DNA sequence: CATAATAACAATA
DNA sequence: TGATATTGTTATTATG
DNA sequence: CATAATAACAATA
DNA sequence: TGATATTGTTATTATG
C-alpha cells in the first residue's frame, strides 16, 4: 500500500541545510526524515504504533499548539512518502481530546475579543500610510500597501495574487477589483479555490492595480512569484515583520503591536463600515470579502477585532 | 448496573391517555414503554443491540429531525429507568453521520438568513402592540406582551421567569431588569442556569414588572407556574400560536408568518440597535442578553434574522 | 570580542 | 464528526 | 352529518 | 469531540 518511500521535500531541506554558515540545526526535520526511514519495510501495526509512540514522547515539553503543528508535519510527510492509504495515517494523529481542547482555547480567546474590541483611533492615518506605500519603489513597501488596501494575506499578495479590473455595468468599478489565488483552501465546492471573485478596495482601483503591476514586474516580484509557503516565509517574513513594525509603531492602537495581518482585520472592519449593503450581516459580509467557505460564518468571528472611532462616538450618543 | 426499572413519566402519560375522549393514539410512547419493558432482565449486549435495531427500523420513513428527537425520547427513558451507567446508552444513539448532516443543514439555512435578512418595516407597531398587551386582563395577552418587551422564551415567561428591578447606582434601572430562570440549560460553569442577570427591556421596567405580577397572580398564572415543558406545551401552545398569528398578521413582514419566537429575535435586534455599548460585537451582545453560555458566540448566529428600516435606510445612504 | 541567519518553537484562522 | 495552512516569536548556530 | 382534542410528526437554538 | 431542550405543524381519534 506500499511499505517503501521517501518524503522528498524534507530531504531536500536537510541537504540544503547541510552547508549553511549560520543557524539552528534542523533537528525536527531530521526526526521526521528518520521516522519515514524507519517506516520503510514495516508491515505490522504494532511496530508502527511503537514508532509513533517514541515520536510523541520526544515531543513532550512543547506547547500544545506546537505539538499539533508537528503532527501536521509528520502526517504530511507520511502522505508524501507512502500516499493516502498508508495505515500509519490512522496511527500518527493526536487524540480527540487534544483537538477538542485546542478549540476550547481558541474559542475562549475570541470571545474575549468580542467582549472587548480595540478602538482603532488612528485608522485613517494607517490607511493613508498604506496608500503612500503603493507609490514606493521598494516592492516590500508596495506589498504592505496592498495588504492594507486589499486585505489579502501576505502570502497571497506577495506570491500568487491575481488582480484585475472589476466591471461596473458598462464601466470599470472604482471601489472594487477581481481577485484570484485564495490561500488556505483546497478544491471543493463552496470553496474559493482557483475561483475569481470581486472584493472591495480602500482606495481607487486604478492605483491598486498599477501598484500591483509594478510589484509583479520588479526583480524581487519575479523571485517571489509562485514560492512555496516555506520559501516565502524564510525569504521574507522577519523583514516584513520589522518593516511593518517600524511603519506603524506610533499610530497603531496601544493595546497591541502592529502585525502584518492587522491590515487584513482592519480592512474588513473598514470595508464593512463603508460598503456593506443592508440585507447582509457583518458575519456574512466578512466571510464574503475574506474568501471564506460557503456557509462558513464561523471563521469570520476571528476578524472582529477593532471598533472605529466613529462607531464608538455615535453608539456613545445614546441619551 | 441494574437490569430492571421503569420510565415512570412515559407510563403516567400512557395511563392518562387511556381515557381521552379525542385524539391520536400514543403509539410512540407505547413503543418506548415496551422497549424499556423488554430491556428488563437483559444482560447481553447483542440482545440490547437487536432490540435497538428493531426500534430504529420502525422509525424509518420519518424526517431526520424527527428521528433525532425520538432518539432523545428513548435515551431520556433509558436514563430515567436504569440510570446513567446502563450500557444501552452506548448502543441507543444515532450514528456520527446523522448528527454531522443535521449540523450541515442547520448551518446552511442560517447562512441563507445571514445573506438575506428580512426588513422588519413595521417593527414599531409590533412593539407597541406588545406594550398594549401588557395592560390586558387576559394573562395570555400579558404573556405575549412580555415575550416582546423582554425577549424571554414563552416557556420562560409563562412558567418559571423571575423578574426583579435592576438597580442603577442609587436608583432603579428604567430600561433594564433582573431575570432568573433560563431554560435549555443544565448546571455547569459559564452557564446561566439558576443565575440571575440583567437584561434590557423595550419599555419602562415599572410597566413590565407590574404586568408580570398580574400574570403571576391570575388563576391561569398559578396554574402555569412550574409546569413541565410537556404540560406547558399541551396546555398552551396551539392557542398561543393562533393568538400570536391573529395579533400581528397585517403588520408582520410579508416574508414570513408571525410566530411567538419572532418576538425574541426582534427583541435582540431592537435591544442591540438601542443599547449595545460600542466595544462589544453584535454576537457577544446577543449572547449576553439571550443568556447563552460563556464563549458561546455561535448560538447567536440563529437570531440574526431582521434588519430595521432605519439601518436599511442609512446603509443605503452611500454616495 | 557579538550578531546575522536559520530553524525550532509557537499562535492563529 | 477528523486531525490543516498559514502568520508570529525566539533559541541556537557558524562565523574574522 | 364534521370538528375539538391530542399526540405524532417536525424544525429550531 | 457526543448525541439535548425547546418551539412550530399536522394527522388521527372519539364524539350526539
Ligand atoms: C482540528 C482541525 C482544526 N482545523 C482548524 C480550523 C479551525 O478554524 C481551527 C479550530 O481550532 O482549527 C482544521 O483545519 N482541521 C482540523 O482537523
Ligand atoms: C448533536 C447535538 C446537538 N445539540 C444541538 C445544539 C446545537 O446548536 C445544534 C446543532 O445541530 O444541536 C445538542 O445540544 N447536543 C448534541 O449532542
Amino acid at each position: 500500500y506500499p511499505k517503501t518511500g521517501v518524503a522528498t521535500s524534507i530531504v531536500e531541506k536537510i541537504e540544503r541545510a547541510e552547508f549553511n554558515t549560520a543557524g539552528r540545526k534542523p533537528t525536527v526535520l531530521l526526526r521526521i526524515a528518520d521516522f519515514i526511514a524507519a517506516m520503510n519495510g514495516m508491515d505490522a501495526k504494532q511496530d508502527m504504533q511503537a514508532l509513533w509512540d517514541a515520536e510523541i514522547a520526544i515531543m513532550n515539553g512543547r506547547a500544545q499548539t506546537t505539538i499539533i503543528s508537528y503532527i501536521t508535519k509528520y502526517r504530511n510527510a507520511i502522505r508524501e512518502a507512502f500516499g493516502d492509504d498508508h495505515p500509519m495515517l490512522k496511527i500518527a494523529t493526536g487524540d480527540a481530546a487534544m483537538y477538542d481542547e485546542a478549540a476550547r482555547v481558541k474559542m475562549e480567546k475570541i470571545a474575549n475579543k468580542h467582549g472587548a474590541l480595540i478602538t482603532f483611533e488612528n485608522y485613517r492615518q494607517v490607511l493613508k500610510i498604506c496608500e503612500d506605500c503603493l507609490k514606493s519603489s521598494d516592492p516590500l513597501m508596495i506589498g504592505i500597501g496592498l495588504i492594507g488596501m486589499t486585505g489579502r494575506r501576505p502570502y497571497e499578495v506577495f506570491t500568487q495574487a491575481e488582480f484585475s479590473p472589476a466591471p461596473y455595468g458598462k464601466g470599470v468599478s472604482k471601489w472594487s477589483i477581481l481577485f484570484n489565488g485564495q490561500a488556505k483552501t483546497k478544491q471543493g465546492e463552496g470553496t474559493k479555490f482557483g475561483i475569481t471573485y470581486e472584493i472591495p478596495v480602500l482606495t481607487r482601483s486604478e492605483t491598486v492595480l498599477a501598484a500591483y503591476k509594478r510589484l509583479r514586474e520588479s526583480g524581487q516580484g519575479k523571485l517571489w512569484h509562485g514560492m512555496s509557503i516555506d520559501d516565502f516565509s524564510s525569504e521574507t517574513r522577519l523583514l516584513l515583520r520589522d518593516t511593518v513594525f517600524n511603519l506603524f509603531e506610533d499610530v497603531w492602537p496601544k493595546e497591541e503591536l502592529p502585525k502584518p495581518y492587522g491590515l487584513r482585520h482592519l480592512y474588513a472592519e473598514v470595508a464593512y463600515h463603508n460598503f456593506a449593503p443592508p440585507h447582509v450581516t457583518k458575519n456574512s459580509y466578512f466571510a464574503a470579502i475574506l474568501g471564506h467557505n460557503n456557509n462558513d460564518l464561523e471563521t469570520s468571528l476571528s476578524y472582529m477585532t477593532y471598533t472605529l472611532p466613529e462607531d464608538r462616538d455615535n453608539a456613545l450618543a445614546r441619551l
